[PDB]
């Protein structure tokens, strides 16, 4: 689809059984979520953002299905205030801007 | 032009006089940038981000040109990992996202 930017890019996803919303953001190099609950190993990662820097768990080569499309990558999983979709897997659905 | 997300969608932006790069966030409601020296009154302002909350220097209809488009609307001043360009601006460059 095309989605314009008058309101937030929220879109449905599907990881670890679980349902969720999470917002389409370019800004983002990685993808962070909450209150999801993946399976096994995983590594403590710190990230930048605005505001300062969050712990979170990374998770590697984790399924997720975004608006329908099912993809694979690392999911970051840690105390961010919305869920985010990065670029990581933003290139795997063939997202791009245009203007 | 089409942008492509395998690396941050950096533009080159022109504000207040000055030359800054900037990235394309679909994520971002809001316009943050550093270092830019606006003219005249503005009002704090709070907003939050992945690691917390950040005080900026709110400054309503600015102009700024964005690759090469100029546009008018609020810039917020104050810390952030980067200059981003927001919802509030991406909207005036009739950007979208396409899947
Ligand atoms: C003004 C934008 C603020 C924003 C809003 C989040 C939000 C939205 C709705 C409701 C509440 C909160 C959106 C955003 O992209 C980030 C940052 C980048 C600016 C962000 C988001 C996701 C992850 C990261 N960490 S990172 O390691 O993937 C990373 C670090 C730095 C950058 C850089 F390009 F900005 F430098 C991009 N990615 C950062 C943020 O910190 O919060």
């Amino acid at each position: 689809p095309q989605i314009t930017l008058w309101k937030r890019p929220i879109v449905t996803i599907k990881i670890g059984g679980q349902l969720k919303e999470a917002l389409l953001n370019t800004g983002a190099d990685d993808t962070v979520l909450e209150e999801v609950n993946l399976p096994g190993r995983w590594k403590p990662k710190l990230i930048g953002g605005i505001g300062g820097f969050v712990k979170v768990r990374q998770y590697d080569q984790v399924p997720i299905e975004i608006c329908g499309h099912k993809v694979i990558g690392t999911v970051l999983v840690g105390p961010t205030p919305t869920n985010v979709i990065g670029r990581n897997l933003m290139t795997q659905i063939g997202c791009t801007l245009n203007f």
